[PDB]
Order: C-alpha cells, then sequence, then structure tokens
C-alpha cells in the first residue's frame, strides 16, 4: 500500500502533480479525451483540498526539443473543458516564466506546463531538472500510471527531492492489476495485437513465464509470421524484430506454452473504407499488394475457441484497423468473446489506447473486469517486477 493524496494535508500546500495526458491530438484538437478524464478526480480532490496545482505531462516523443504538434496547448484547453474551470498554460517547461506562474498561483487554481519531453533532461532523468521542479512545491502526486514503466525526471527524478504520494487513478490500477499479477487463475490467455511491435514483443519472453495461451493479431501477427517463412505480402513486418520473434516462437515450445497465430487474413490492396477486400489464408500467401488489415473468419472461430474456457484475459491491441469498419470485425468479435468471459466469471483486463477506443466504440465498456489506456506500463506491471515509476511512491507506514 502506497501513501495517497488522501494521506497528506494539501490546504495551502503546492502540489506538483504527473498526469499522463498523452493523448491523440490532430489539427489543434484532441481526438481522444479518456486519459484526460481518468485523471480528473485527482486533479478536482487537490483543488477542493485548496491546493495550488501544477500539473506536469510528457505528448509523444518529440527529439527532446520544442514541436508546435507535440504542445500540450490543445491539452490545456480540452482540461478546461472538462473542468469547468480555467486552466493556465504555461508554455516552458524550466525558467523565469515558471517560477513566475507558479508564483502567482491561488489556491485552487490549476497550471499545466508545456510536453516535459521538450527538455533532453527529461526521458533521462536529469537530477537537475527533477531538482527544479521539485523547488516549485512541497508535495508530489504521481497520478500517471500508463507512464509507471519509465523512469523519467517528472514521475520518479522528482520524488527524491520532495514527498511523492500516488493520486487516485494510479490507486485503482495497481489495486486491480495486483490481483491479476500474482494470484491469476488458470486458464490464463494474452491477447496481443496492434501495430506499436517494436515495445510489446519483449514483454513475450516474461509473459511465458506465467500465461497457458498467447494469442497474437494486429500488425504484429506478420512479424512472427514472416518468421515462420510465410509470404506476408505488402503486410506491416518489423524487420529489426523478426530473428527475435523466431527465438520466441521455439522457446515457447519447449516451455509448454501455446501461441495462437492467425490462419487467414482479410487484406486489400487500400486501408480506406468500402473498397473490395479478400479473405486469404496465409498458408497460400498474401501476394505482394494486398496487406493483412484485420484477421479473418476462421482466425475469429479460432482465437473464440481458444478463449472459452479462460478464466484471466489481459488484451492489448487490436485485431485490425478497426477505425476503418471494412477492418474492424477481427476486433468487434473478439473484444465480444472476451466480454461473454467476464458474465461467466472471467477476469478480463483490457489495456491500450486504442483497444480503449475500441471496447468504447463497440458499446462495451462496461462488459470487462477492467479497462486501462496504461497499455505498456499494465504489460510490464504484470510481469511482476515493481515498476520505476511505482517504486519511487512512498511507503504506506504508522
Ligand atoms: N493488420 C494491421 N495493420 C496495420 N495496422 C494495424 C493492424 N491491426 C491493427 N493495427 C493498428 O494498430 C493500432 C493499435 O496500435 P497499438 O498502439 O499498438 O495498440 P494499443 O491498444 O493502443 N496499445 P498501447 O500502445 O500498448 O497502449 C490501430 O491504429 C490499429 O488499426
Ligand atoms: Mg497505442
Amino acid at each position: 500500500e502506497k501513501m495517497t493524496i488522501r494521506d497528506v494535508d494539501l490546504k495551502g500546500k503546492r502540489v506538483i502533480m504527473r498526469v499522463d495526458f498523452n493523448v491523440p491530438v490532430k489539427d489543434g484538437v484532441v481526438q481522444d479525451d479518456t486519459r484526460i478524464r481518468a485523471a480528473l478526480p485527482t486533479i478536482k480532490y487537490a483543488l477542493e483540498q485548496g491546493a495550488k496545482v501544477i500539473l506536469l505531462s510528457h505528448l509523444g516523443r518529440p527529439k527532446g526539443e520544442p514541436s508546435p504538434e507535440f504542445s500540450l496547448a490543445p491539452v490545456a484547453k480540452r482540461l478546461s473543458e472538462l473542468l469547468g474551470k480555467e486552466v493556465k498554460f504555461v508554455p516552458a517547461v524550466v525558467g523565469d516564466e515558471v517560477k513566475k506562474a507558479v508564483e502567482e498561483l491561488k489556491e485552487g487554481e490549476v497550471l499545466l506546463l508545456e510536453n516535459t519531453r521538450f527538455h533532453p533532461g527529461e526521458t533521462k532523468n536529469d537530477p537537475e531538472l527533477a531538482k527544479f521542479w521539485a523547488s516549485l512545491a512541497d508535495i508530489h502526486v504521481n497520478d500517471a500510471f500508463g507512464t509507471a514503466h519509465r523512469a523519467h525526471a517528472s514521475n520518479v527524478g522528482i520524488a527524491q527531492f520532495i514527498p511523492s504520494v500516488a493520486g487516485f487513478l494510479m490507486e485503482k490500477e495497481i489495486k486491480f492489476l495486483s490481483k491479476v499479477t500474482y494470484n491469476p487463475e488458470k486458464p490464463y490467455v494474452v491477447v496481443l495485437g496492434g501495430a506499436k511491435v517494436s515495445d510489446k514483443i519483449g514483454v513475450i519472453t516474461n509473459l511465458m513465464e506465467k500465461a497457458d495461451r498467447i494469442l497474437i493479431g494486429g500488425a504484429m501477427m506478420f512479424t512472427f509470421l514472416k518468421a515462420l517463412g510465410k509470404e506476408v505480402g505488402s503486410s506491416r513486418v518489423e524487420e529489426d524484430k523478426i530473428d527475435l520473434a523466431k527465438e520466441l516462437v521455439e522457446k515457447a515450445k519447449e516451455k509448454g506454452v501455446e501461441i495462437v497465430l492467425p490462419v487467414d487474413a482479410v487484406i486489400a490492396q487500400k486501408i480506406e473504407p468500402g473498397v473490395e477486400k479478400k479473405v486469404v489464408r496465409i498458408d497460400d500467401g498474401i501476394p505482394e499488394g494486398w496487406m493483412g488489415l484485420d484477421i479473418g473468419p476462421e482466425t475469429i472461430e479460432l482465437f473464440k475457441q481458444k478463449l472459452s474456457d479462460a478464466k484471466t484475459v489481459v488484451w492489448n491491441g487490436p485485431m485490425g484497423v478497426f477505425e476503418i469498419d471494412d477492418f474492424a470485425e477481427g476486433t468487434k468479435q473478439v473484444a465480444l468473446a472476451i466480454a461473454a468471459l467476464t458474465e461467466k466469471g472471467a477476469i478480463t483486463v483490457v489495456g491500450g489506447g486504442d483497444s480503449a477506443a475500441a471496447v468504447n466504440k463497440f458499446g462495451l465498456e462496461d462488459k470487462f473486469s477492467h479497462v486501462s489506456t496504461g497499455g505498456g506500463a499494465s504489460l510490464e506491471f504484470l510481469e511482476g517486477k515493481e515498476l520505476p515509476g511505482i517504486a519511487s511512491m512512498r511507503i504506506k507506514k504508522a
């Protein structure tokens, strides 16, 4: 049990809060505000306790220098709308401009700083950056579960200078995942998909230690499929990870862990709605020209079968390009198959930005045991070791 924002006196204090506002933005408008809304409880609570609140967050992965497209300005506007209260935005991470703003902050006021990653020290956990930030406040609140797997200046760095306590989101996430992390009822099935291959493939070696079956879909299926010889065609494959994929399929066998790959795919030459799609089999090969964009009808049946008896399901990654209705069936049917197990008593967890968006799109949000956008953080949590952004928080004592 970590100390939470509830275990400290906030009245009159300056609280620097690390939140995960790493949301999708298009033309200066937040496309998906799930992460912002998830953080609201914590923010509203601090404001009512009469604290002066400073928010810190990253957005994307800037080179370590400013880029208008990665600015947190659109997020401050959205937060203001959601909160129903003006949010002050300072387009700076360090400096007099930042000191001045924090200085003129009244009780029950919120200030959001610019993208933490515009500073090179952030991802390096630079002690000088962390010290400056710690100097602006009395307490540090870590509510950024989605970034808990990263040891950065804003979430881990600052904690070594001032007390660091958990916010409500961070609390809820840990409370839930801990059940599944230590005592997972079997069969425990993991479902991986999505396009962010290079980031997820590494968790497989560890997940392989506690899971019974691992179903792979999304674009990830092709790095594994190609590793097995198969003609992927035009499909997205992560060249630099093929050799690892080969070692993982091999190791899974030696360890009695079943890795289920797709048998058929819905392909199409273009990635736009309404076009002509043809369901092909992988053994038959995907002709250079057609790209795999969703798991086919056969795989949907296979995955359903392999899921039918699961007592614990962890899902991260859309099965196909669910954004375009033409290639969303794999995702919908899998989501439906998993939501059904929940009613039958299985513990079901959805983690990942688009996966959460996917369940929302189908009206399934309340059909799973737990839904999270902290996609990478949750997969790593399941591995058992304490995450750096969780370890940095004060233990609750007496
Ligand atoms: N076969 C496919 N080819 C290309 N893109 C795909 C395919 N299937 C799924 N994707 C895309 O990958 C995206 C989902 O990516 P990803 O970011 O890895 O998932 P996520 O649920 O957000 N997980 P995380 O990043 O771990 O929070 C969506 O834009 C999908 O359309
Ligand atoms: Mg994602």
